[PDB]
């Protein structure tokens, strides 16, 4: 079936446990992992992840954001934005609406103090708000994504915020 919100094999998660992993890594061998999530009342939270989904192929493109990062997923694959909306990245785009981001991340394991979260996310790192530049499709590629037990997010080790 058609995946709303999808990412790409190589879309790397920022884990706890390992540092930046490809998605399509992490569900090819259902990895046990730790992700950092954003709860209702704006708080960064590490999450176990509990379901991984390998969602087939469909066409994946590729989102370039103001600071150069990109992001690769289905056009429907909703994001944090900095007034707190999970929206669609095409809609971020077409408003030209501020994904809410964090920027340099350590790109490692436990890139974010463990013992100090649950910890607010405007507060937890180098806050970056960065619009949609550009797309361009890649295509019909493998598409992945995961469950949670509690919020369906998590920080990419890009500083984006995916959100099913």
């Amino acid at each position: 079936p058609f995946c709303p919100g999808c990412l790409s094999f190589g879309t790397e998660i920022l884990t706890v446990e390992y540092g930046p992993l490809p998605i399509g890594k992490i569900v090819s061998e259902e990895i046990n992992c730790s992700v950092y999530s954003v709860d209702p009342e704006g708080r960064v939270y590490t999450q176990a992840i509990a379901q991984w989904h390998d969602r087939g192929e469909q066409e994946v493109l590729e989102y370039e954001l103001e600071d150069g990062s990109v992001i690769r997923a289905t056009s429907d694959h909703r994001f944090l934005t900095t007034d707190y909306q999970l929206l669609a990245i095409e809609e971020i785009f077409a408003r030209q609406l501020d994904l809410l981001t964090l920027e340099n991340i350590k790109q490692t394991e436990e890139a974010l103090d463990n013992h100090r979260l649950p910890f607010p996310l405007l507060d937890a790192g180098t806050i970056k708000m960065v619009k949609v530049i550009g797309r361009r499709s890649l295509g019909v590629q493998r598409i992945f994504d995961i469950g949670l037990p509690q919020d369906h997010n998590f920080l990419l080790a890009n500083g984006a915020i995916a959100a099913n």
